[PDB]
């Protein structure tokens, strides 16, 4: 039923934006369905994890709290196409990193997506009391993951920015704010219950579920095979400021960092699994568990806190967490 | 007065960003620097045309309508900081066009550009009336300009679009809705007096605007030395739809057209300058006088209708029409 309605309200979105282009942008058809398949392409087929949250949390608010209510989950709807369109866009933005038509084409669809986002909201919540304030949080937010990438970018270069406070920094404004918060800030907006939370212990479980998320993930780029993966891990080359690399940097020897450092961001098979083997004998996949076994005892703490002034809004920041989980 | 005020509002408005982002995101002086460097290139060094419309459309409807002088003035500098980070924006991306750090840091700096916007605009705005319909109008000419660009960037590819419907289709929303018309009704934002013009002459004085500066533009690209062009004219190289194609294929022969087909779009020393040497024997830069000529009477004379009811602000659109003219 969630999922039903979620691609549903994609198509009620995308007919808008088509039409909108058809009639008040000029557009011919070979250009409109030429957007349709870019559409498709770019949002749909991914798990859809940050956009089905915003209809989570709206519909634990509602019985929890009717022409009401037909209301607000078609808004959760919108809201969960917004960071969908959003984490399109900032992955088509990733495929230009790594007069050529096709890379103008790229560049051009990125800033479609991101644009998109603005339309439909500006038609759908065009009547509501929040689209003021929903489209500054949404803008803030995509300001903190373009400060995130910054960060992270740039961590290499200005090994003395590889602390475990620097790398919760990247995670935090990369990756937290947009993939975890942002949801949850979407879902109390269109349900306009939105001061009825501790924002304080909200955000705050938003940046450890974000962090639990990053960790498992750094580990699974590097010691994941590609085809139980994904993809290709290629942190160890791209001299990524990883869980791993500043774990390994404070319980290593003198000459093992020598190593690492000597090691480090290349692009040769033996160097990368000359990393691999200091991670192995480092019993890094030991500590790994015990990091997450303390971030997990974390968040069922901070969810009780949330809990006894926001029972029903809880227990979706619980559902969330256990995808991450 | 105008100009000193306008740089002397960057200031203000570079330290609050700046600020921000080392109280509120956790960002280190060295970046600081760092983004302060990267928005003094970006934005400052040009002309500030745009920046300054806003700025002479209100100050036109303060004394021909005092705490609320001084408020409206600073605004309008604040939107006229606006277009001109948005106008950076645009060019980081052309750049873009045309591990690899440095490249992922002029896309960040892209997008940094255009997040900046947003940032000034909720904060020097955040208790403004108008903030909610100054992010959207401004927002949908943005998305307008994305627009305009697929236009122009698939022009040659799907010379049937090689018309003069759509080339003014290109020009209008790539280049007339964020140069000429979002500045003037920026203007009329701060002012408070939006209601009081007719938008549908103003909307079409700032595509006829827009429409004569892109053919003289167009021209120049063409026949003025690189020298004295300030620039390396490229549209015959890169095939561009330009006013120049549009109106050589209307009046070419059937095989001036094939000549032209079969050296359009080249790199060749002598294929560009047998595409010139068409441009030039057909009379083109005859038909130029004649053409933006007809183009300023329309202006003089939508000018005129728009005076009935808007005496101030006619005087404003009328000094912006005198730069491009
Ligand atoms: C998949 C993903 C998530 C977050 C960020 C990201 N890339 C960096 C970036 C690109 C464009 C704009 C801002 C940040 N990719
Ligand atoms: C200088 C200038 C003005 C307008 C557009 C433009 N480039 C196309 C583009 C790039 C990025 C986003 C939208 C449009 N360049």
């Amino acid at each position: 039923m969630p999922m039903q309605m979620f691609m549903q309200v994609y198509d009620e979105i995308q007919m808008f934006l088509l039409e909108e282009l058809e009639l008040k942008f000029d557009m011919d058809p070979n250009r409109v369905r030429y957007l349709r398949k870019m559409m498709d392409t770019t949002c749909l087929g991914g798990k859809y994890n940050r956009g089905l949250t915003v209809i989570d949390v709206a519909e634990s608010l509602l019985s929890l709290s009717g022409a009401r209510r037909k209301r607000v989950l078609h808004d959760a709807c919108v809201c969960g196409w917004m960071i969908e369109f959003l984490q399109a866009h900032y992955l088509v933005e990733d495929d230009i990193m790594d007069p050529d038509v096709t890379v103008q084409c790229a560049i051009n669809d990125g800033l479609l997506l991101k644009s998109w986002t603005h339309m439909m909201a500006m038609h759908f919540f065009a009547d509501r009391p929040f689209l003021q304030d929903l489209l500054c949080r949404f803008n803030r937010v995509d300001y903190t993951t373009a400060v995130g990438q910054l960060y992270d970018v740039t961590s290499m270069f200005d090994f003395a920015e590889f602390t475990l406070s620097n790398y919760k920094r990247i995670v935090k404004y990369k990756t937290a704010y947009y993939t975890y918060l942002l949801p949850l800030v979407m879902g109390l907006i269109v349900s306009e219950a939105l001061p009825t939370v501790d924002m304080g212990v909200t955000e705050e479980l938003a940046m450890l579920m974000g962090e639990y998320f990053q960790v498992q993930d750094d580990v699974m780029d590097c010691f994941t095979p590609p085809e139980r993966l994904g993809k290709v891990g290629t942190d160890i080359q791209d001299a990524k400021c990883s869980w791993l690399a500043v774990t390994f940097l404070a319980k290593a020897s003198s000459a093992q960092v020598a190593e690492f450092k000597a090691n480090y961001g290349s692009g040769d098979s033996e160097k990368v699994a000359t990393v691999r083997r200091l991670y192995e004998e480092a019993d890094l996949q030991g500590d790994y568990v015990a990091y997450e076994a303390a971030v997990a005892e974390q968040v069922k703490e901070l969810i009780e806190k949330l809990r006894l002034c926001s029972p029903g809004f809880a227990a979706s920041v619980e559902t969330l967490w256990g995808k991450t989980y």
